[PDB]
């Protein structure tokens, strides 16, 4: 782990190091042949152990620097738990392993998605979280972001012009705010209609979420929250799509004053999707909004993603909630992030569905290992 | 090379950009210099709370006494790169000056001067002149008025002159009547101590979308300002203000060209003079918020500014349209800071005023061609200081160094050489034909 955590691979930046190293290591550990995988991207690990099991797992992850946690470690304990399985010869499901707004990669995946057939998958992995208790997200929320950009003339001109041209600002000001209410609910048109309701199960997960308000307003910042019961706020973060501005700049915002008409204006917008939207759907949606409301320019977007909620019933769920409790001594557990990864290439490309993500302190790695351990020996007997 | 056209290569050498600051206090002291040597009177930097004021009188006993108001200071010249000469090199080049200055203000500033000088020489001067150059106009004259309160008798003067207007596109010279009054305000959010992972979106308002909201608020798709109370104050043209409206001549076609917009509101002529010199505004110069540059980066930003300039005319009070600017505000659940500055009146003063006549009779001798009236520029200039607070309602903007072609506020700014002479020109008819009107 020190020898991995050492090595750095950003920029594109001394990447192949930690890739060609990586496929050196995974074959001293595990004794199994690493491949190494060319792409449009950026190259891919994968290795395949095969124990005849009937069950099939897939595990995911990312491969200053002086190392004295972006997978600088969660990768190396996953590594070396099968590694001790494989050694006692209790290792009873076959496993494959791939290292790799995420536009790209899923070229990749479709074109190999034979190869990566598999019962459940497992993704980067989660973190401690602040209470120290095991923390296991069952999905993530879809994305869709999106540019708008007006461009009404080839120049600013000077404000006194004003009278005799439209001012792109005000125009891209007012498309904006078509797009959500004061309250922050979306008015575009079938926005909503592909939300589905929360099972009792994932409903159950909600209520029982833990988060002390006090310090999620205290490390946020903001001097004031939308919601203060933490039942409320639990809801909103996990459960409602957003419509967000990241961005918008117009004109000129220096210091002092230069009075202009812009002759051009752009916003950043990102959507967070909860099942079942769909990011290409939803993408129309929008455009037919715009063009009801006379929007005059560019629409660019990329970064889509679909939203993701692994059943918690599952056994592969059943296998970390179990394992957690073993190694860490209660875990907490949520239908989905509030944010976004792509989940949902490993459940609507490979066809795979049951996908989990979960499992630096010294102290923290090695429970890592343990936790893995304890989790492939349980989920081929659940 | 005669004194003219090198003294005035000389003062366009120095910089003088108000916005910065750089080279302010040299020009003024090159002018005061310069003022004393040309005219052979006494002139005074005078301070203010910001760049300083030149200030000269040429008595000669005259029972008429004109003000004359010019500026010194120069608009930026970022970027340089665009500039094909250095901004202040004053390079002559197909009988054209080069300079940040030539058209606004400095050539005709000087123009003036030496129409001034040689009226004197022949003892033909029978006008006493007050001569002020302040060094704020490019930013708003904001510290002018707070000078002029305190020295209103040694202001007093029967009319005053602004700082000109240069040839319109078809070379005639322009008599300006008044102008548009000004409201700059900044409205800024912060709503929190920084940006926040757009996951957490659906626990927090969104400054960018509340202010974009908010200024959505101040118009309708069309540009007519929606708040409460904005044009109760706006009167009707009179007649004659209507009349000089349907001279105003536009080529529409060239005008859109030269603007660069893809299209403009209006394809009539008269429509485009009703707008351009009769309709207030609510215009937004700047909206920032949150992350631009290249790629996706996904934040709530914790704060989003704009800037907004709000164009006046008669007889709106730019201290009433804030505080109405406010009220409505208020109502639309503002909730952040607001500045502003630059409060200017709008203003407009009568076509029948002997200055004004003086005017278009000496610049029809000098340029040959029909001058071209307008009642207000669509521009601002601190003309209602000197009409409300000094009293001067004989005020007028003419006499111009120089033209369409001159690209000032613009890189590259230039006049042509015969420009020059012809204003030096037009100011000496001007001041032998005033007092005898
Ligand atoms: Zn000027």
């Amino acid at each position: 782990l020190i020898e991995f955590l050492k090595k750095p691979s950003i920029t594109g930046e001394g990447i192949d190091e930690t890739a060609n190293y990586l496929k050196e290591t995974v074959e001293k550990l595990l004794g199994v042949k690493a491949n190494l995988e060319k792409t449009k991207g950026h190259p891919v690990v994968y290795a395949e152990i095969n124990v005849n099991a009937k069950k099939t797992l897939l595990i995911y992850n990312h491969y200053p620097f002086s190392a004295t946690s972006d997978n600088k470690g969660t990768l190396m304990a996953r590594l070396f738990a099968i590694k001790h399985l494989l050694d006692k010869n209790e290792l009873n499901v076959n496993v494959k392993l791939l290292y790799e707004g995420s536009v790209n990669l899923e070229d990749y995946i479709e074109k190999n998605t034979n190869k990566l057939k598999a019962d459940s998958v497992i993704m980067e992995g989660a973190g401690l979280d602040p209470k120290g208790r095991p923390q296991i997200v069952l999905g993530v929320k879809g994305l869709l972001y999106v540019e708008l950009v007006l461009d009404y003339g080839t120049k600013d001109l000077h404000s006194s012009n004003a009278p005799l041209v439209r001012n792109p600002c005000i125009d891209l000001a007012k498309i904006i705010s078509t797009l959500v209410d004061m309250g922050g609910r979306v008015l575009i048109e079938g926005f909503y209609d592909d939300v589905r309701e929360l099972t009792e199960e994932e409903r159950e997960l909600i209520k029982k979420y833990d988060i002390d308000v006090e310090e999620l307003k205290k490390a946020l910042g903001f001097k004031e929250l939308k919601y203060n019961e933490k039942e409320k706020i639990a809801e909103a973060l996990l459960t409602y799509p957003t419509c967000n501005v990241d961005g918008f700049e117009c004109g000129y915002t220096g210091k002092g004053s230069k009075t202009i008409v812009p002759h051009r204006a752009f916003a950043k917008l990102d959507f967070r999707l909860v099942p079942n939207q769909d990011p290409y759907k939803v993408f129309e949606l929008l455009k037919k909004h715009l063009q009801k409301a006379g929007f005059n320019g560019e629409i660019l977007a990329h970064g889509f993603e679909y939203p993701v909620r692994t059943s918690v019933n599952s056994t592969v769920v059943k296998a970390m909630i179990e394992s957690a409790k073993k190694v860490y001594g209660e875990p907490q557990v949520i239908p989905n992030s509030a944010g976004t990864q792509p989940m949902g290439l490993f459940v609507y490309k490979l066809g795979i569905r049951d996908a989990v993500s979960a499992i630096i302190k010294i102290d923290d790695y090695y429970k890592a290992i343990k936790h893995t351990e304890e989790f492939l020996k349980l989920y081929p007997i659940l």
